[PDB]
């Protein structure tokens, strides 16, 4: 259908550090992109959508951006807070397809 | 924004057992919701779409059906790869939005 | 002395993945960064030296970037052959400091 | 290119024993000659500097010898924690260069 590619799948990083996530689409998906933030038996919560819309509420230190096929989910400054599972989601076109995942994990 | 509520949020059955799930819309969403399987460790996947229609390649133990509010989500016999957390989202109104998921477990 | 801080410390990707590695230096470096990677029991190789000059016979897959305090090393596509750490140095002032490294795993 | 050509590659002693590593250049490069220790798992550690001269905070069992092409590196007892690799590199010649390391270990 669409296939969302995500990478990293895992990373591990530190507390301050810029964390960079990207989603390429299979086909032109314009903006119709949510970025969602799952914790640990937790359901996948709406970060972004829009592709570059931030959720009321939701810290301004997550940002989204481009269009078309590539998308990319920052991380300004990695909080003790954002483990999880980062995931893109494309509602282009049905089935409304999900990337792979990147498990985040913050290093002592 | 549309809530979604799902139960029961867990379950525990053995193999063979029929299982329902079920999601309340916080409105009218007519029949756009998403029925999801999550695997420990992988990424959503659609099962269903259009609250009913099965998704290419899924086994027909799987079923769903509601419009308007209500919908229901079957597994006529749980198999032993069943086991994973189900989810329906909402796709009538932005930002979709997921119920809390439904943690399917197998018993001894 | 000079502080190298790199990002992420791990990750694993999927072969043709782009992968990006930063390296952030405690003050003004210039352009003074090697860009080593090291196999298991190996010794570092020089990729990049002069912070984005490839090294004779390194892929052109593998690139860097920045200057100042900000560094950038790029995998293109990542290939199986890729599976090592990767390791910023700033060569501006002694002692020559290194950052912590960034373990790159590839899944099937 | 200045190739650094280091032995012994590997070492087995009893802590309290005596070890002298050495570095030959291929050719001059008067004192600039780091030494390096690399712990399994962590980035490389400048121990010493200018052939000779002690890092900050750098036990004194470690010491360095050498100008011109030959360098000489002691631990005058190993200790328990010593284990890791020990490296020389170069910084008199673009690109810096690294010797094959040598993997000291601590028998029983």
């Amino acid at each position: 259908d669409i296939q969302m590619t995500q990478s990293p799948s895992s990373l591990s990083a530190s507390v301050g550090d810029r964390v960079t996530i990207t989603c390429r689409a299979s086909q032109d998906i314009t903006n119709y992109v949510n970025w969602f933030q799952q914790r640990p038996g937790q359901a996948p919560k709406v970060l972004i959508y829009g592709a570059s819309i931030l959720e009321t509420g939701v810290p301004s230190r997550f940002s989204g951006s481009g269009s078309g096929t590539d998308f990319t989910f920052t991380i300004s400054s990695l909080q003790p807070e954002d483990i999880a599972t980062y995931y893109c989601q494309q509602y282009d076109t049905l089935p409304l397809t999900f990337g792979g995942g990147t498990k985040v994990d913050i290093k002592r």
